[PDB]
């Protein structure tokens, strides 16, 4: 029937202790999306070229040129952490917890409704006059067999919103030609040309055309109509939620110390290096913290700032994150800078175009990489070494000053053990799908949970057509009723989660909520202003330390 | 389906005599609730502060200054007398009872429908076109895990209306939010400043922002859709219909009298002091009524007009109510007094905005206390006391002339022995739910029924988003369609009520209806005017008296 | 202390205690009796008190 | 002076019930049928329930 | 309230005091925030030192 | 030996004892010089005794909560006083022993 | 949970001038440890 | 050590163990012995209750 509800708004996250320690959370996420008729009913590809940053010397980052196929349909993901979590419940599932864990994941669509606007004057101007609309269909095809590209909507931050009492927008689905490209690298006002700007034609090979219609079942819901994707298992690895601290000088047992201090302030002095033990990779007769021998480097030294090209121009290779160590270099670690939008987190007071952006610092301190302050010596190792006998980061490599080895310098080995990213609150995102190349990464800088079998189905909506009495299927205008609509999405993301177990005498770090002030977890950003203008800033993720070795 | 009812009007209370008198009493209420769209649907606190009362010097009892969060949610809250039973039924339940008690309650909501509003002219100037909607929901979470806070809408006299057959309102859901005021205390002109009229920041440790959706599951009615809560069972202890009369000075066997009076005019002289039996409390060798020993204090003396400031302003200490004993003290005992509006038992008639006040003066007549009559004498009675053994009410406390003892004097005890108020007819409140305080208070003094395990369920109810198809989930104008809706309420409050034992022999007080006249019960109030203009005053609850000891 | 509700004055009743070292047998409450002769007064007292 | 006025009973005021009184004294004394009743009676050692 | 703020500085004036609903213990025709009547008594007033 | 002035967390059963004030039995709002016993007035012959040193509103219907274990100079529990009317509390101990 | 906001919580702050510094439940270079108190109750609950 | 033990719908079960090294001394003298305390070096001065 028409005048029924066909669902229940549920919104709450319930924590089901099961036992020994394990947690069963269940969270619940429930939004009003609001689909829009598409611009143009028919799929075509776009090319982007910007002829006018890349032309300009010394702009290959600055471009942007490819080539995509724009569908007329329009996307619901829900990959991002805060559409299921509140930020009260972010902080139970890092303080208390050790171990997070993905589950199953089911949604539904329920209490569609779709209407017409029409015209009408009333004082002289037009004013909308929004009619209802009984007959017509609203079409939902889930992509479960994961035959269309994977275009996850966490990436141009296009996910649904974050606060649960706002109606959210669909994003539309367009995914990627391939055409190639050809940019010459040029640095900053060369006297020359670019000489190679060329967007190339479509090859025979691989071109890839993937109509919606020809590869999913479509279910055409109407007024009175539901729709229910059933329990899809995830089949995902648990990341910790405790990070980790010791570097590669803090591996192992410490040498044993001859002198004890006497007073509260000075230092014990070790056993001296000419008679100490152990083992050391040098051929050197003394045994320093430096060159000692430890099981496995911790963190690797990884190029930073280059830009590859392979026959789609110039893209930044992607750097494992780690943490800034004292001479802060968030680029030099691979520190991920986020541009989240105005229902993703940003104030709602902010009255300009330009988005709010944070740089994510890591917190796994181990596993970070001072660029400054790294060095390599000569193959006989002499101390103190000579002018020409170290590579310090002041040195040129070729004939630019600027870059230094740091930047060159790949020092991922057969015994590199650092651990995987964590996952960033809100405006993360929870799975994705693993590449279908004939040998993996070992990870993803985008998802903690990395699918091991098959993704989570891409619920794709559009509205049906709606036409007017003047149709020609030959060439014509496509008139086309004005009609938009607007659901209900509920979804429902089960985990599971190990609470911690306290073993140090000294209180932990944890994510408190600090007074009104200058803080950055002042309360004054998670509760809304006088005319309701709430913000959702990041939190920490891992804040309770663990024990590497 | 849309062309169907999906409830039954039904408005009578039922009589259940079930034996061995107890009365099941089975109130029905049903009104026709009228459900708007909100002003704004965000979440925001709203710090309110005057700065036009507060800054004049002695101003700190006309000081409401505070902070709200105001949620987009409306409140259907029946929990006044008024909305269940009619003014010939709390004649009844006062009269023929002597002993009241609640068992169940539970409520419904049938018959939704939500409409749309249009312009159109007609005549040169716009006219509202109320068209239907059939695909609109409204969202009714009642709330029975009580999470969110207690705000009982007899407070702000906000309840549902006390004539059946009206349109009602629902009152709007806001909380309060803990924020911090410091206000000096300061008399009347005063040369000098106020030097304190701050509000505060949030803190970090007491900040609660409570959102519907993320801990209520909300039920989406459309117009086809009914909604009903289970019947939540009472805990609550029984209050009794009948009043008190005995003071401290009549409790226990009265004194022998020696003599008796021949005519009927005289009185029956005592036996002397000096040779008399009994017990004093004093040193002095002679027993008199006033200084004899009873078994326990009947009324306290409480420290009237009393303003208390613990970070949050000065507020009232609230006073248990009492009799005013003949030289009529109303807010030394603590009588209520109420501010119910037009919907509450006003006179329909009254065309000035002001509401229609009532002081409830309370019918317990034992534990009440003149204060102009009480005095302290020294510690060794001597009888007549002189001018600097005693201390009457004349004397000046501190330097001010205009406080004396009784306003600093609390006689609560371990032995004092008062009765609960009384149900207050219309506008009073059935239940509240008792404090979450780790050690609970005695009584309430706005409600006869504390529930003893659970609060029932706060029902909010809301209407869902309609939106244009305009629509930008980042910086927006939120265009909403402008909808309202109607729907019915329907409660059940079980009651169980044990019938009166006449002993005495002369004829008890009853409430009777007088003759249209300047009586206080005439019937001209119960009865509608020429153009039905009702109004409700407040009847007595406890006529009969009963006997305290 | 002597209260006032409807009836006139009346003490109000103290918990009984002990008189500590500066006797006060009216500042803890401790009662007073006036028993007749049947309760226990000297038979032998001709007097009315 | 200031210990006629002072009425220290607080929330934590532990005491105990008065003894009961040979010969005149008084065994039982039915309680008060007030809605919130006394904690003793100075007048009996045995409230009836 | 009956005036909400515009801006997310200034505060929302409630209703006036004169008409406004609720309940005071007091005899005044007018409820405010101090002399508005709750359900219980929160902290009390201990005598100190 | 080291001192700590534990402050209890308890926010809402706080009491500031300077402004604090009684008015008048009659509410007049503002009340005269005469009309309010404020945090001012000497209460006796001595100017340093106010009236918060004398007013005891611990009533009938005052509801307040019990105050925090305190950690590790605390005491876990207490046996109960064998008195014939107890105390509600004991300000030594958050599990007195029934 | 059942709050929007981030709930107050004891944690264990950066060496410095604070309350909740590491370096007081730590043991020195000789061993000289001290216990303060700590709060009892972070997190509010709702009284009414 | 101390032990969580979760035994169902968010009960915990703490354990907590602890164990010193108590060093009993030998009694100043075996005898039970009371010692009356009275300070006229404090008291005896003006305003030292």
């Amino acid at each position: 029937g028409v005048g029924v509800s066909t669902g229940s708004y549920d919104n709450q996250t319930h924590y089901r202790f099961l036992g020994d320690g394990w947690v069963e959370i269940t969270a619940l996420a429930t939004r009003l999306v609001h689909l829009n008729m598409p611009k143009s009913e028919n799929y075509c590809r776009i090319r982007v070229h910007n002829t006018t940053d890349t032309s300009v010397k010394g702009n290959m980052a600055k471009d942007d040129a490819h080539e995509q196929i724009w569908t007329p349909w329009s996307l619901v993901d829900a990959n991002a952490w805060g559409v299921w979590l509140q930020p009260s419940d972010w902080q139970y599932i890092c303080n208390t917890m050790s171990q997070l864990n993905l589950v199953s994941l089911d949604q539904e669509i329920f209490n569609v409704v779709l209407k017409t606007v029409t015209e009408q004057d009333l004082g002289g101007q037009a004013i909308k006059i929004y009619n209802n609309d009984l007959t017509a269909c609203m079409m939902v095809a889930v992509d479960s067999n994961n035959i269309l590209p994977y275009t996850p909507a966490a990436n141009s931050m296009e996910t649904l919103g974050f606060y649960p009492w706002k109606p959210t927008i669909a994003s539309p689905y367009r995914y990627y030609f391939c055409v190639d490209r050809d940019l010459s690298v040029t640095y900053e006002n060369q006297e020359g040309t670019v000489e190679h700007n060329v967007m190339g034609t479509p090859k025979g090979m691989n071109s890839q055309f993937f109509t919606i219609e020809n590869t999913q079942q479509i279910t055409l819901l109407r007024t009175g109509d539901e729709f229910a994707t059933g329990t899809y298992y995830f089949d995902t690895n648990p990341v910790k939620l405790t990070h980790t601290w010791q570097t590669n000088r803090q591996l192992g047992q410490p040498p044993l110390l001859s002198t004890f201090p006497e007073a509260d302030t000075d230092a014990g002095t070790l056993t001296a290096q000419g008679s100490r033990h152990g083992t050391t990779q040098m051929g050197v007769n003394w045994v320093s913290e430096a060159i000692r021998t430890r099981p496995a480097q911790v963190g690797f030294c990884q190029p930073h700032n280059d830009f590859e090209a392979s026959r789609a121009g110039p893209f930044a290779a992607p750097k494992v994150p780690a943490d800034i160590t004292q001479g802060v270099d968030k680029e030099a670690n691979g520190s991920v800078r986020y541009s989240y939008g105005k229902q993703h987190g940003e104030n709602w007071a902010s009255h300009g175009p330009a988005p709010e952006r944070y740089t994510w610092d890591e917190t796994s301190f181990g596993s970070g990489r001072d660029t400054k302050d790294g060095f390599i010596q000569s193959a006989p190792l002499v101390v103190p070494p000579p002018l020409n006998g170290i590579l310090t980061n002041a040195n040129p490599i070729g004939t630019k000053n600027d870059i230094h080895f740091s930047n060159v310098f790949n020092s991922y080995g057969p015994l590199t053990a650092f651990s995987h990213p964590s996952p960033v609150y809100p405006q993360g995102q929870i799975w994705d799908k693993e590449l279908d190349l004939e040998h993996k990464p070992r990870l993803h800088i985008t998802a903690p949970f990395v699918c091991k079998n098959n993704a989570p189905g891409q619920m794709l909506v559009r509205l049906g057509p709606n036409l007017t009495d003047q149709y020609d299927p030959n060439g014509a205008t496509l008139s086309r009723i004005v009609t938009y609509g607007t659901f209900f999405w509920k979804g429902k993301l089960t985990m599971r989660a190990k609470l911690r177990a306290n073993t140090t005498w000294n209180p932990v770090y944890q994510v408190s909520a600090e007074d009104n002030g200058n803080s950055y977890m002042s309360v004054t950003k998670w509760l809304p202003t006088a005319t309701g203008n709430m913000q959702s800033v990041p939190l920490i993720t891992r804040p309770v330390a663990r024990n590497t070795y």
